[PDB]
């Protein structure tokens, strides 16, 4: 029983996180193998940033412009090369440590785990969700950037995100590892803001249905609604349309407490159209929508 | 910018996990140097809980009916021994992953990360509070018990929880790495129950300043208040005492933000009375108390968004 936000056990990526410096700069990198991936913007100075030309930045570097640091021992950079945002040193040591892999891009909606680093050094772990806008509710300060996002799927770490900066609401934005961004970001010091965010609704569905299996059970109601008039209601209150693919992915969780997902909808209706009544569901005051389907089974089910 | 619970990198607890059989209970086990930690009811039947006599139970066992098993290798389990309400197994492997490491028990109100795991595999990380009634509100299915709870302030991981059992409210009961209960809680089954709980006063004042810290002043107030009129009015509300101790403890808060702390606490007293209008602090519509003040300093800017 009880029902938490909880982030994967980090092992497998604290082995893989280095320091990068280049000139003043310094940040994260990821150590897989024999190449370390950052930020391609640690090439950059101030200046640059207001417009850079990083096709060019990069000719001006040399491999001996890198420093790259695994603890307390100085990898040497042998290569250097970008895809996309993501600047790649080859190094002249394989990370030992080095897990099964796979780089993944992740959808707006999907949770994943943050490994949180400063100067190489792993900090913190805690758990965040692509919003609907792109950016993610982090917590990163200055010298976070490369810090990485993952889920793991048996053995295999799936890397997803690479932290690259901050916009002015104090949200962040970054790359998937082949350095493509998450929204319509670019790593370039120009006006960039969020745009106006959404609420994840079958989240929200998966984590009344992780309040079913948890015991608290007040929103139920004798009402059912159709998929149309949910959608409806959830563009009102500036939710996401929840699809027929949707009510699949909630299939388990529907299965598991008996409750049909648009007899499920209904209580979301009502909720959105009276409030909670002074009344909390696990705990919360608001509706949570970070939590995926998948997260709420693989926690109500004890998956390692 | 951003403010969310965070917890310890969990590698170096990973790497002590394994799993622990008598009989047909597995649950978990902490390996350090040639020592297996777990809890002594994996000793126990179902019909042994109501009324153990755990001395009894364990002189009947051997060395032999205990199983540990660390990823797809099995120890070999050369002694036992209990101590208070954790049983020890000594193994014939050292673990060469173990780190630096101590035992700490630690005092209602401190936070720690937990390593939940199932059959010695780790499956998540999480922070948790030890409540004022010696409880904590995790997420534990059957088979967790054994999990660990930690911090690693400094590279050195502090040991300061291992899970026992769930109670009727569905909070959780264990001890510290020496085997004594947090609370009043027995490894049996009685009609125990979790006390009403309470808000933990200093870290909801360590929140208010973390919101501080990160840009955010509407909660504040012309207002002070002596320390006894603060805690006469939030006991009213189930909140924990204030101490001078906890007044101390919030000081560097107090100084990288430039309010007195009695002074934040003219403000959560006016929060308690008002409410929130709609509004959300560090994105929650309720006073969060599982951030303590050494947690905020470790998370948030040193540098006031003024
Ligand atoms: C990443 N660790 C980090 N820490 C601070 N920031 C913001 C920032 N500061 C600089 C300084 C220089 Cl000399 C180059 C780049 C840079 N950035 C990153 C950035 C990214 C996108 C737009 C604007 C700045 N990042
Ligand atoms: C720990 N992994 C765990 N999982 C389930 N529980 C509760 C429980 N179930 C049993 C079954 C048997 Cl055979 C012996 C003991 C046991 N316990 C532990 C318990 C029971 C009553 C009070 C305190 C602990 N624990
Ligand atoms: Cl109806
Ligand atoms: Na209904």
């Amino acid at each position: 029983s009880g029902f938490r936000k909880m982030a994967f056990p980090s092992g497998k990526v604290e082995g893989c996180m280095v320091q990068v410096t280049c000139g003043t700069t310094t940040l994260n990198g990821l150590w897989l193998d024999d190449v370390v991936y950052c930020p391609r913007h640690v090439i950059c100075t101030s200046e640059d940033m207001l417009n850079p030309n990083y096709e060019d930045l990069l000719i001006r570097k040399s491999n001996h412009n890198f420093l790259v640091q695994a603890g307390n021992v100085q990898l040497r950079v042998i290569g250097h090369s970008m895809q996309n945002c993501v600047l790649k040193l080859k190094v002249d040591t394989a990370n030992p440590k080095t897990p099964k892999y796979k780089f993944v891009r992740i959808q707006p909606g999907q949770t994943f785990s943050v490994l949180a680093c400063y100067n190489g050094s792993p900090s913190g772990v805690y758990q965040c969700a692509m919003r609907p806008n792109f950016t993610i509710k982090g917590s990163f300060l200055n010298g976070s950037c490369g810090s990485v996002g993952f889920n793991i799927d048996y053995d295999c770490v799936s890397f997803c995100y690479m932290h690259h900066m901050e916009l002015p609401t104090g949200v962040h934005a970054g790359t998937d590892l082949e350095g493509n961004f998450y929204g319509p970001f670019v790593d370039r010091q120009t006006a960039q803001a969020a745009g106006t965010d959404t609420t994840i609704t079958v989240n929200v569905l998966a984590w009344l249905y992780a309040a079913v299996i948890n015991g608290d059970r007040w929103f139920l109601n004798r009402f059912t609604t159709t998929l149309n008039d949910f959608n409806l209601v959830a563009m009102k209150y500036n939710y996401e349309p929840l699809t027929q693919d949707h009510v699949d992915i909630l299939g388990p969780l529907s299965a598991q407490t008996g409750i049909a997902v648009l007899d499920m909808c209904a209580s979301l209706k009502e909720l959105l159209q009276n409030g909670m009544n002074g009344r909390t569901i696990l705990g919360s005051a608001l509706l949570e929508d970070e939590f995926t389907p998948f997260d709420v089974v693989r926690q109500c089910s004890g998956v390692t």
